[PDB]
């Protein structure tokens, strides 16, 4: 109060220049304070904004993590636990954030809003009513100020005079209300500048407080476990990584010479002592064809399943010329079935017969 | 190892209707897994992208607090200080903020993504190229199984069956790398699933740490002390409102009376024995006019200090009367000036003489 700034209320009804000087101080003042509040909430905004979505997006990733479980993967307990405890943690966390999350729009959002909706519009609305009224009342004036001194009838110059009464007792309660609420600005500037920073500072020391107590040195042990395994798999996987690498190097060398339907009729013997005999064959469309319990067995590389074809150890076989097709043969106790090579051709009417 | 899953690389080379089945059901997989990480990678991605804002919002608003003593405000030691350790405690929790931002990048964000652009990017590669491998070994078979068995050019028949030996070949390995690809993702799966929580996890063992070394018992008494000013100020803020609205409700009163130009002659005496008036006039504009130390002061309610308008007793005044204009005099040792009212009028004329 002592030396706090104030528009003189009592000089309202002189309107002196003067008194219209030091309202421009404070409307310039006021102003600016306009500027840098509005700038301060907008900082603040984004703090309760990226608070809201952090907590969302916390709990979404919590939410993901219990749904694992829940899925119809194609191709195990300890990763389901393993999920279970970052799950629940994740989620304490979460909350964290949801609570900060409520006290900041509480404690700092809604006063800083309140501050720049009702207080700042407040200022804005009684200085246009003020300035009406201060136009209203130059125009009375001047009509009043224009009453002809030789003439002019009374019921005029009563009207014109009365006009002057009404605006300017108008003028001079809307330039009070005005002048009470800048002197009022002088408050709210203070008291909202660090309720905010207040309301905020106490919100992040509960924050920091309800969070660190899920934060034991049994979770770093837990973590420290799973670290562990996680390192173990690496391991694992880079030993299998070998071992396939190896496997694929080895197996390039040993199948280039059988890649060509007719191998080398020295290196590659035909097998004609087999019970068992599975591979591609044409049939006058191409099918895997396979041996099993006396059954010649097919399936289309798109079945699922494949079926019977014909019976087999009891029947006839015989190399057949069906169209003008290479290798092709037929049995009966089926349609024609093509071989890829003579190779070929003979081991399976040789299995077949065996 | 032991009961991992696998595919038989082993039975590339065969390429059975069965082996392409256990293929389908790896894929169907990984398509599966595929879509889980993917929203995993999002909800985390959002994490991160909220953590960034959260820092650079609190970093803002405490860099705002900074300039509020570099201010041009037109209208204070404790209230620059305040701001001060606000804003110094602000800052060390931007920097938390800050810090955890980064962590998370380079131990959550960093992993996932490399899952994702890399890892799931090599299995779509490898099982196009795999695909055409199959298909052009699919043609070259084609054509190799409808060689003319009666006539057929020698150049022909070789160049067809060499097709088969390089389609088959590139078939096969294409296959095996394919293989490969997928039996490591049963690897990488679990730690591309467990790699980013637990980066997660740490980094916010490490941010509520500190975090809360910061929030010491002396900063709450830091708030304890702001918080019991601002309660002060609003005491003191409705203490001067009360008055305020009293002074109006007495001042409108107190007015009323004398809003009219001609004030009642009975109740409000024509003052003659003044050494002091001020008040506006119109000139033939209207400015405002006040005396002092033997001058005649003129002040438009536009201007900014005013000046000289005429000398004072010592000098000759007498009503006037210009054009047809009531209340109007003169001066000289002036412009005409208008009065407003009878009483106004004397009052002028009589203090100017005085």
């Amino acid at each position: 109060m002592p030396g706090i700034d104030k528009l003189p209320i009592e000089e309202t009804l002189e309107d002196s220049p003067q008194t219209r000087s030091l309202l421009g101080v404070f409307e310039e003042d006021a102003t600016a304070i306009s500027n840098y509040m509005n700038q301060l909430y907008q900082a603040m905004h984004r703090i309760y904004d990226a608070q809201n979505e952090l907590s969302a997006a916390t709990h979404l990733t919590s939410k993901l993590l219990k749904e694992y479980e829940k899925q119809r993967f194609p191709l195990d307990e300890v990763m389901s636990s393993t999920l279970q405890q970052f799950s629940k943690v994740i989620d304490e966390l979460s909350s964290c954030h949801a609570v900060l999350s409520t006290q900041l729009a509480d404690a700092m959002m809604f006063p800083i809003t309140q501050f720049k909706e009702r207080d700042l519009k407040e200022i804005l609305t009684l200085k246009e009513v003020f300035q009406i009224a201060s136009n209203d009342h130059d125009a009375a004036i001047n009509r009043y100020s224009r009453l002809s001194k030789k003439r002019e009838n009374d019921k005029v110059k009563y009207e014109v005079t009365e006009d002057v009464y009404t605006s300017r007792k108008k003028q001079h309660q809307t330039m009070m209300h005005y002048f009470c609420a800048l002197n009022t600005l002088q408050y709210k500037k203070k008291i909202a500048l660090l309720e905010p920073l207040l309301g905020y500072m106490q919100a992040q020391i509960s924050f920091f407080k309800m969070g660190s107590e899920n934060l034991n040195e049994q979770l770093e042990e837990f973590l420290a476990n799973i670290g562990t395994s996680v390192q173990n798999v690496r391991r694992e996987m880079d030993s299998d990584i070998e071992t396939m690498q190896q496997t694929i190097e080895d197996l390039e060398v040993a199948s280039d010479p059988l890649y060509v339907p007719d191998p080398d009729p020295t290196k590659f013997p035909v097998n004609r002592n087999l019970t068992r005999k599975a591979g591609y064959l044409n049939a006058r469309d191409r099918q895997f064809y396979f041996t099993q319990g006396g059954n010649l067995m097919s399936q289309a590389r798109g079945d699922v399943a494949g079926g019977l074809a014909m019976d087999i150890d009891n029947c006839s076989v015989m190399a057949v010329d069906c169209e003008d097709r290479r290798y092709c043969f037929q049995i009966t106790s089926s349609s024609i079935l093509q071989a890829e090579s003579k190779k070929d051709h003979e081991e399976w009417i040789c299995t077949i017969n065996n």
